[PDB]
């Protein structure tokens, strides 16, 4: 009969901070217990009228954020096999969720940001395997079957076989080979055999695995409104989604015998959106990972550069173009010579001969009063005035002054700023979505996509048809443990401090005074 | 003997040197055979390549170039990051541009320079315009297919050019030129600020102590120039074959003795003047006055 | 900072208010004409601004909602742009 957990319940609702911190210390399962206090303070305070009390609730909450932090650090410092099996513990409080889950929906980044969480959860993605084999003993294994069973991969943290195909290792590495040779079929028939009449061989295989990816986009939008909305709201589903929809306008647009060449062009747009999906592909990766995440970052000065650029491109284009007005005069002739010109002057193509009296020959070939010459190029107009061409050349000067001096060394200065700015917070970021990911892959169907098929076939057929009790006393009083031994030096560390030395010896010469009157 | 073996294993530059001589012994033993005369040609060349990166690490014991020499490879994480993000942009740019604009010569080798060739040194500022631009070729009916073609400059970039759609190739470069030039080159400029200025203070720690075994390596050689140290070597192969005062020291440790009972009178003045201690002293000694009152 | 930590809406009515002190000067006048460059950095301060920058509509409407409305002026009779502030 321990019924401290209800009146912690009851000081949580009621907002008393010094009552539940109290009922924390006196009870047990405490990891837990302020996972589940961290999350429901939170959920509260979004849904508070008074601003002074959701700032009240939010303070609390981080309170017990810190103390799930302290004394999971002081349990994973004694044994590491026996924290993780505290960690790892099916349904602690409130349904089946356990602590990873209780930390992931609080939104709880300091409690991942640890070494011992972040080490579980090494030790989690490599299955069954070690967690120090080298990668290059994953990959002969995995390009070799039988090279499974020898003295490469020591295991314990047709057995064998399930432990090496059954860790999220090579379901991640089945996955990222087998996308790969997706974007080499697409490239060879998209570069060698694409036959105006009628589709190949090569290219069916291909419409195959695009069937097989689209199965697998609706098996995580559905596998039910509420799902749909949780599949719009991602940014890399709606990628995909975005990749398989120009993909079937593509190839509809091909069928049809008047339109061949507008689907031989929307297929190639589509094979650059099918390979930026790498990029979301590795962010499970402990090195690339982090490093790919702040790159979204650095776009709100790239957006600052294109600004002044444009501003700038257009006062140097049109004066340019109005100084020694040329005699071709479509549309997308100036439209080339203003906009595209100097866009490439930055990059290091000056093109002298065609703005240059000085490298151009003259003469009589205009039918209008002054002086012209005849430029070479077939783009650069067919005669140039050579009326003040002095401020042609130093609109050049200054074009390559503010473009490549001020604005490519700006933009440098502030890359450096952001970078060393939101560096830090990236990483909390990262390792907190960092268990999500890994989450992923443990519950994928582990078949490769070109085969996968067979599994959706068996879902489809499912379809159609419709620890121990002394174990986990002996380790709840192992946590209570060191949690007695974690308050206790807490206790020590704040008497021993300097302020409560100086207020235990103003009460002593305080209460002197009164024992002299 | 065989844990010595064991060292000379260890090392990355044991290894380099190694590697510099194996590849010597194939290029010598590929030139004598009549067969293969080009093949040792162009082994030695790559040869002479690992015998002079060696030279960095003979003047790691210089006081100047050493310790900037040893914060080099520390920076080859950020290197790989773009290797990464640039081969994910080059294959995408690279093959929707051919896709595009199908040229007519498609051999193999053909397609893959005009696919991840053209798109590297495009980086680097060399933008071939007339290979890939309608408004800079000349049209005609070159192929043997329906459609408008037109004819490009270059004895590789194809020999007849789709005119569909070259708008889009256009704005393929300009995206292209963005994302490559602005993006990766200046984002890679702020990871080796961060990257630098985070690990230098570790590097010249681990260099200063490297700086002793360094040192004791060229007083532990055999003092002859390796283009006549086989004198030395015969030496060593004939003795191969065959098979301070007290009073000093004591003065010596006294004087230390008396140093180290000077550092502990001051580490013992500095903790007992603290301002903690002082503030524990008048608490015992209030105690101590309510004990008398009492 | 403590006036604004309890009531928003009664805060934007103590800076905006007309002639408090010697003429007509409302509190942003004032803090503009001394120079005070540390009142202005305020959240509060600046949230008034983000407010009094948008109207009488609602200062979370994203811009193509107003790129929207403004070239299709029969639009803005829909459910798109709430207003009160
Ligand atoms: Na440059």
């Amino acid at each position: 009969q321990a019924p401290w957990s209800d009146l912690l319940i009851w000081a949580l609702l009621l907002n008393r901070a010094q009552m539940a911190i109290y009922f924390w210390e006196k009870g047990s399962n405490s990891v837990a217990s302020a996972l589940g206090a961290c999350l429901l303070l939170r959920v509260m305070a979004r849904l508070e009228s008074e601003a002074e009390e959701a700032a009240r609730r939010k303070d609390l909450a981080a309170t017990f954020e810190s103390m799930s932090v302290d004394l999971f650090g002081e349990c994973y410092h004694n044994s590491e096999e026996r924290a993780a099996r505290l960690l790892l513990r099916r349904c602690p409080l409130w349904g089946e969720a356990t602590c990873l889950q209780l930390a992931m929906q609080a939104d709880a980044r300091a409690f991942f940001a640890q070494d011992g969480v972040q080490s579980l959860l090494t030790q989690k993605w490599w299955g069954e395997m070690d967690s120090t084999t080298p990668i290059w003993a994953l990959l002969l294994a995995f390009f070799c079957p039988p090279l499974i069973y020898t003295n490469l991969i020591v295991f314990r943290k047709s057995k064998r076989w399930s432990d090496f195909w059954g860790a999220p290792v090579t379901a991640f590495l089945g996955n990222v080979v087998s996308y790969l040779l997706f974007l080499l079929l697409f490239a060879h028939v998209l570069l060698v055999d694409f036959q105006p009449t009628k589709p190949s061989v090569s290219e069916l295989l291909l419409y195959f695995w695009a069937f097989t990816l689209l199965c697998e986009e609706l098996r995580q939008g559905l596998g039910l409104r509420h799902r749909l909305h949780l599949y719009l709201s991602d940014t890399w589903n709606q990628c995909d989604l975005l990749a398989l929809t120009c993909f079937l306008l593509g190839v509809g647009c091909r069928l049809t015998p008047g339109l061949f060449d507008l689907g031989r062009t929307v297929l190639c747009l589509d094979f650059m959106i099918f390979t930026l999906r790498l990029l979301h592909i590795f962010t499970v990766n402990k090195q690339l990972g982090p490093k790919i995440v702040i790159v979204s970052k650095m776009m709100k000065d790239v957006f600052f550069f294109l600004f002044f650029l444009c501003v700038w491109l257009v006062a140097y284009g049109v004066a340019t173009e109005g100084i020694l007005r040329p005699q071709d005069r479509s549309l997308p002739s100036i439209l080339r010579r203003v906009f595209y010109r100097p866009y490439l002057q930055i990059f290091g193509q000056i093109p002298q001969e065609e703005m240059d009296v000085a490298l151009m020959i003259p003469g009589n070939c205009s039918m209008e009063r002054g002086s012209w010459a005849h430029p070479e190029g077939p783009v650069a107009g067919s005669c140039v005035s050579q009326y003040a061409n002095w401020l042609v050349v130093l609109l050049l000067i200054v074009f390559l002054l503010v473009a490549n001096i001020l604005l490519l060394n700006l933009l440098i200065a502030m890359f450096s700023y952001t970078f060393s700015k939101v560096h830090g917070n990236s990483d909390l970021y990262w390792k907190a979505q960092r268990y999500s990911l890994i989450r992923e892959f443990h519950s994928r169907p582990a078949l490769a996509p070109p085969l996968i098929i067979i599994s959706h076939v068996r879902l489809l057929i499912k379809w159609l048809r419709r620890l121990s009790k002394e174990a986990e006393r002996k380790l709840l009083t192992w946590e209570s443990v060191h949690k007695e031994n974690f308050l206790l030096a807490q206790a020590r560390d704040k008497r021993d401090s300097d302020s409560e030395r100086l207020k235990r010896t103003s009460q002593k010469v305080d209460t002197a005074l009164k024992q002299l009157g």
